[PDB]
DNA sequence: CCGACCGCGCATCAGC
DNA sequence: GCTGATGCGC
DNA sequence: GTCGG
């Protein structure tokens, strides 16, 4: 890509504000600003040709001015160098282990994949599974495995009840050749903003799906969010597929393009997109988009009926799914 | 200069 | 037990 | 770290 290598540093810069500095708006800032060079169309060549890009400042600037004279940031070669930084950035790769955590961790001696896997007792049980997982998780899902598992998923829901409707959303629904992971949006009749006529309606998904060994583990649960773990099917003498990441979120029926929108994303774009809402002098968020009174207390939820019903409110012009991936 | 930074589900824990 | 803060995740 | 006011 046209800026790889400065994004890249940006991003690497990001990751360490969050996982080791623990200081979250500056991860957030490293991340609008990967985004804005990661579109611009042109081979980035001063800092002042990028300070002119929304989120870019003067610190950024300097730093990608030594990036292109140099081909590095001595900043980074510090952080890299660091023993401490470097296990933190390690061990909150681990899925459930986060800045605080690996930190204790790094306090109680436990800093590699080694240490981990003879401690499994000290670890709670979403972090056991992220561990068991650890190389599986990181491995892409080409769009073609996406395309199985969205059959599965699909076809099971239909078996428990014909009325569910499941939207395979994140960077699938955006057009990826490849995944992360996979997210499900579910809906059913009977569970609306206004009331809910059924119990167990995800747990009832979860179920069948686990009762066909799709899904392989559970991560967290509740009413309305499952976080877990799946895996295709596989042939005759042929090694397994990788595990693979899935999260189900059940939301209102009447709400399904604020909970669509929120689920496809991306999510930086989310982040960019109710920034922009804020400025409008609105609320968005997987249920509803609502006004802010003259006081800032959130209003009654504004009637949607498309996705682009919620562009319109913020006077952006639609943007399709494959085109939100910032 | 300085306030504000997107919004929320589930798990865990301290205080009562 | 409950509630509110915090951690971690989407 | 960056931005709007
Ligand atoms: N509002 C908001 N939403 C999200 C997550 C949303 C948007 C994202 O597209 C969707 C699924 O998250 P996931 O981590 O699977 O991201 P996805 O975009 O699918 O990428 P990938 O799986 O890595 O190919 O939930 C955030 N997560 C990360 O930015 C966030 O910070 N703010
Ligand atoms: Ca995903
Ligand atoms: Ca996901
Ligand atoms: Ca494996
Ligand atoms: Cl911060
Ligand atoms: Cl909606
Ligand atoms: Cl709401
Ligand atoms: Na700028
Ligand atoms: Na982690
Ligand atoms: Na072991
Ligand atoms: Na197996």
């Amino acid at each position: 890509t046209l800026n790889g290598g400065i994004t890249d540093m940006l991003t690497e810069l990001a990751n360490f504000e969050k996982n080791v500095s623990q200081a979250i708006h500056k991860y957030n800032a490293y991340r609008k600003a990967a985004s804005v060079i990661a579109k611009y169309p042109h081979k980035i060549k001063s800092g002042a040709e990028a300070k002119k890009l929304p989120g870019v400042g003067t610190k950024i600037a300097e730093k990608i001015d030594e990036f292109l004279a140099t081909g590095k940031l001595r900043k980074l070669e510090k952080i890299r160098q660091d023993d401490t930084s470097s296990s933190i950035n390690f061990l909150t790769r681990v899925s459930g282990i986060g800045p605080s955590a690996a930190r204790k961790f790094v306090d109680e001696g436990i800093k590699t994949l080694e240490d981990l896997r003879k401690n499994e007792d000290k670890l709670n049980h979403h972090q056991r599974i992220g561990l068991k997982y650890f190389g599986d998780f990181e491995k892409r899902i080409p769009r073609e495995e996406m395309l199985q598992m969205q059959d599965i998923v699909l076809n099971e829901v239909k078996k428990v009840d014909s009325e569910y409707i499941a939207t395979v959303c994140g960077s699938f629904r955006r057009g990826a050749e490849s995944s992360g992971d996979m997210d499900v949006l579910l809906t059913h009749p009977s569970f609306t903003s206004e009331s809910t006529k059924q119990p167990k309606l995800l747990h009832q998904v979860v179920e069948q799906l686990q009762k066909v060994h799709f899904i392989t583990d559970t991560l967290s649960k509740g009413e309305t969010k499952f976080m877990g773990v799946c895996q295709l099917p596989s042939k005759n003498d042929e090694k397994e597929y990788p595990h693979r990441r899935i999260d189900i979120r059940l939301i209102p029926k009447d709400q399904y393009y604020c909970g669509v929108l929120y689920f496809t994303g991306s999510g930086i774009f989310n982040k960019n997109m109710r920034a922009h809402a804020l400025e409008k002098g609105f609320t968005i968020n997987e249920y509803t988009i609502r006004p802010l009174g003259v006081t800032g207390v959130a209003g009654e939820p504004l009637p949607v009926d498309s996705e682009k019903d919620i562009f319109d409110y913020i006077q952006w012009k639609y943007r399709e799914p494959k085109d939100r991936s910032e």
